[PDB]
């Protein structure tokens, strides 16, 4: 992960001289949050999950919305993300959503992170950091009832139960949450595992003399929070749906668009090869648009000869394999194309749209594999537009 | 591409609290440059190609070597890269290796870039920038003899020849180079296309009254420079081989390693699922190492259930699909594993090594697709080690 998340929001001139960039719809983000909120039970609260620099969309540009919306908790993965969240002025609960090294945890003490632990050694290490800093550190215990086999303690054996109790009774730590996480979007499996989580967490709280009313039980990602409402419990952990990436729930549109512009227009006669390995050959006299985007910007090699981009409201085929920095598009039958025109690589333009399913099939990746690396490799511009006195 | 390339080189403490990072062997980079140099004809010179933030390896950390080695020319793609090169103090020739938008070219005027043009409109636009800035701008003309169908002017038709002459005779520009680029590593095809390039460039120089001895003819990437030596001409453009990524020439080892550390060690009984979609189930009581690296750091989802990582000098299988931020490894039969130990995701550790071919097969990507995004998504640490008074 990036060591530092750049502090400045790109301005319009900076975007103008960028090769490619992300346009983030702040109004769509606001709307997705409000829509999500409308489905949450009275007794739950929201922890907005902002790992991978807010799913590529950018923590620094999005935090003012999180604050305005009064969201009480934010989740992150890296220390740089935790810093960006605190630097926005956010004074709510900040949780880490993964296991983190002792070095990570120690360097983050001033950020007031609630770490996520699933092993005795993590508890011992944090207890020592607590002792050395003259305080009690707040932690969440990850349980393995969901079957992720990832950050949690499995309690299906005597040894696992014993280890869980040791975690939960560690001197110098305050257990503020107990959680699990589900591996798929199968509502019936989630319900079965939720029941087991209730049993395990109840048992653990009894053994460790924890007080139920002081513990936040949380298990739900975006899918679960909306589609298994009885799993909302004390707190939900939506990430993807806020950003409009919950495949089961298309009523939350994606907030991200990936754009570039036409740099130059080149005339190539019939029977001309394009790109490394000469995988495409023109069948007619052609006009090709040269775009200064390639796989080092996160537009994969596999897009070549498969994907279309949008130029002047029309679909144009990407021809030849993508280069490291450049993509070539066939604009022979698109009229009105000129250098400098905006190109949509993912998103909408006039009446055309590139679907997520379209991106995934062409890239042979899942959508978050694309957008998380878009976000480390391109500047973000936060577009704010609607009608009167309204966000979207 | 990133809007700004971070100015500071990560220090040791910063790396210690990073989740994952790249280790760049500066001695190997130095050695690759010196070895490459030893094969260059007396009459050629080197333009080190540093696009995509030096192929993920980092312009800022590598420029002092380029300067010490007296390399006369550097190539870049983005304005941020051009800035990072000039900010190192480099006062040699700086060329752009792709078509760039008018907005990019205009904002870069103070960087003294020699742009790469293949269309009349680019020539007209640059001539106007030259006029407005009260100078003559230096340019390279890209010709399409190599058949990339990308940044160049195709001259196989009367219209293409006429356009090439218009580019080459544009008032207020100084043509300092004429170039092409080859689409594959087929030495016989390269030789045939080289002959055609000589014919085309000779013809163009005659028509535009250019003086041969004032023009740098350049056609060779890494492969071509080493394997078709008659194509070295006046200047070569090696990128990949300097960084140790020339598949045909394994005698230039890769300079990059991708690392993380063991965050936590988890006991999971037989018949336990791991990861989203539960694609792996333990067949025995297991100990799993939780690593804080995932696909948002550039370690792809496809690595899961395929790849191995190196821990304590031993290969360990990645189990379950990679998460956005976390990877799980089976260390049941690896002794000596402890939290905090270094993990090699790509590179060497003791007597073990992960091959490039291994990475490509598992990721289903070509190597530069991996490392360019590693470099936008992780800090770089420049390791300097050898024996006495020597770089490597
Ligand atoms: C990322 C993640 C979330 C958010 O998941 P979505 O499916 O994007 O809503 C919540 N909790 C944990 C532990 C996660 O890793
Ligand atoms: C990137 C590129 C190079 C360097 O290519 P390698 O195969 O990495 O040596 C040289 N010239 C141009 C025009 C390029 O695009
Ligand atoms: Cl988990
Ligand atoms: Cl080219």
């Amino acid at each position: 992960a990036p060591l530092h998340i750049d502090t400045a929001l790109p301005d319009a001139a900076q975007i103008q001289q960028s090769n490619s960039w992300l346009e983030i719809s702040l109004g769509q983000f606001q709307s997705n949050i409000e829509q999500f909120k409308s489905h949450m039970n009275a007794n739950t609260k929201i922890c907005a999950i902002m790992k991978a620099d807010a799913y590529g969309n950018g923590i620094r540009g999005l935090m003012p919305t999180i604050i305005a919306q009064g969201i009480p908790c934010v989740g992150v993965a890296s220390n740089a993300e935790a810093r960006a969240v605190r630097e926005s002025g956010f004074k709510g609960e900040l949780i880490r959503v993964r296991s983190a090294s002792l070095s990570e945890m120690s360097s983050a003490l001033d950020l007031n992170i609630e770490e996520l632990i699933g092993t005795h050694q993590q508890a011992l290490d944090l207890a020592e950091l607590a002792k050395q800093s003259g305080k009690t550190l707040k932690v969440h215990i990850a349980l393995n009832d969901g079957g992720m086999g990832r950050n949690g303690i499995d309690m299906t054996t005597e040894a696992g139960k014993k280890e869980a109790v040791s975690i939960a009774t560690q001197p110098s730590l305050s257990v503020v949450g107990i959680m699990t996480h589900f591996p798929n979007y199968n509502a019936d499996e989630v319900r079965a595992k939720l029941a087991q989580f209730k049993e395990s967490s109840t048992w653990l709280m009894q053994q460790a003399n924890l007080k139920r009313e002081e513990i936040t039980l949380h298990v739900a990602n975006s899918y679960t929070a909306l589609n298994v409402p009885e799993a909302q419990l004390d707190m939900v952990r939506p990430g993807g749906v806020l950003f409009g990436d919950l495949p089961t729930n298309p009523e939350y549109p994606s907030i991200v668009s990936f754009k570039t512009r036409v740099s130059s227009l080149h005339h190539l006669p019939k029977d001309s090869t394009v790109g490394y390995d000469s995988t495409f050959t023109t069948s007619r006299d052609s006009v090709l648009a040269n775009l200064p985007v390639g796989y080092s910007d996160g537009y994969p090699r596999k897009m070549g000869n498969k994907a279309e981009v949008l130029i002047n409201g029309q679909r144009a085929k990407v021809v030849g394999v993508t280069s490291m920095n450049t993509t070539v598009v066939d604009v022979t039958e698109i009229k009105g194309v000129l250098p400098g025109q905006e190109v949509v690589l993912f998103g909408q333009q006039q009446k055309q749209s590139i679907a997520v399913s379209e991106m995934e099939n062409n890239a042979e990746l899942i959508f978050p594999e694309l957008y998380t690396l878009w976000g480390t490799s391109n500047p973000r511009f936060y577009v704010k537009s609607s009608g009167h006195h309204h966000h979207h």
